[PDB]
C-alpha cells in the first residue's frame, strides 16, 4: 500500500459528516481555504467530484482554483474520492 | 408516502444508475437533465450535495434544470435525502 494512512482512514468507511481536513491531500491550509469557499464539509467536495463526473482533470484544476492545491495534493484528494465513490457509491 | 421507486433507490448504492433511476425522474425529466450533462443518478446527488443538501434551493434548481414541478421535485428530493441518510 502506498496511499497514506489518511486516505485509507477515508476510504474505510462512509464520510457522514467529516470535515474537509479528513479528505487525504487536504491539510489545514487547503482545508480553511475550501472553507471559505463554502466546501466547509467533505461530502460538498465529494459533490463537487460527482458533478464533474469523476474527471480527473476538470476535478484536479477545480480543486487548483479553489484553493490552490498542488499537483501532489490534488492527486491525492482525487484519489481519496475516487476509491471512496467505488466502495461505497 | 413514497412509491416503490423511491424504496428500491434508497435501499442500495446507486453505483451507475441512470438518472431516470431518481424517484420523480421520469422520461421527460430525465431526457432534459441528460441534454445538460446530467446523465446518471450520482451527477444529480452531486448537484444536491454541492448545494449542502439543502431543500429549497434543490428543488428549485431541479425545476429550473429540467421543468420538474412540485411533485417532482419533492420526490427526486427526498429520495436522495433519504439515500445519503443511509449510505453518505
Amino acid at each position: 500500500m502506498t496511499t497514506s494512512q489518511k486516505h485509507r482512514d477515508f476510504v474505510a468507511e462512509p464520510m457522514g459528516e467529516k470535515p474537509v481536513g479528513s479528505l487525504a491531500g487536504i491539510g489545514e491550509v487547503l482545508g480553511k481555504k475550501l472553507e471559505e469557499r463554502g466546501f466547509d464539509k467533505a461530502y460538498v467536495v465529494l459533490g463537487q467530484f460527482l458533478v464533474l463526473k469523476k474527471d480527473e482533470d476538470l476535478f484536479r484544476e477545480w480543486l487548483k482554483d479553489t484553493c490552490g492545491a498542488n499537483a501532489k495534493q490534488s492527486r491525492d484528494c482525487f484519489g481519496c474520492l475516487r476509491e471512496w465513490c467505488d466502495a461505497f457509491l
